[PDB]
DNA sequence: GGAAACGGTGCTTTCTGGTAGATATGGCCGCAACCGATAGTTTAACGGAAACGCAGGTGATATGA
């Protein structure tokens, strides 16, 4: 019921409303996927990039099965430091399917920036 | 009323040999240090157990499909 309100809400462009709704899920579960699935597009609209990328990565850790997804929380990741996390999520990418190929060359200058280099090579001879 | 002549031996002196510390030079023995190597985390990422959810052996109530 508050997540149809919340999502009503988000097609009216009541975003702030929207936020409050989805707020009363999130407060019971910070993991709520469902909510971030519409909540993280006003947070990336309203500029609230750091929060939306934990919205996005702490759910999706579970919420996985959004595979391409995983590119855009890698590379968010890595603009704010959080380096780690980026790691993690470009993966999670590779894990899903190796296809994704611009993915291993982005991953790549992550490891060329930190010297983990020896995780690099092995992917380059795959892309080469 | 005393000083000058010089015999007594007490007290002292170098020539030397003794006592015995010292060390330039020498040869063992083993400490200080380096490049070397074995063992260490904890995680890429997915191989694993334990953790996890739907079936099938009956039955069969409704009224739609």
């Amino acid at each position: 019921q508050l997540l149809s309100q919340a999502n009503e809400a988000f097609v009216r462009n009541d975003l702030q409303v929207a936020e409050r709704l989805f707020n009363e899920v999130i407060k019971k579960d910070a993991r709520n996927f469902a909510a971030y699935e519409t909540l993280g597009d006003i947070y990336q609209l309203q500029g609230r990039l750091n929060d939306c990328c934990n919205s996005w990565f702490l759910a999706a850790h579970l919420n996985a099965s959004d595979w391409e997804f995983w590119k855009i929380v890698a590379i968010l990741s890595a603009d704010l430091d959080h380096v780690r996390q980026a790691i993690y999520c470009f993966s999670r990418v590779i894990s899903l399917n190796p296809m994704e190929w611009e993915s291993i060359y982005r991953r790549s200058m992550l490891y060329k920036k930190t010297g983990q280099l020896a995780r690099a090579l092995d992917g380059f001879q795959r892309l080469y």
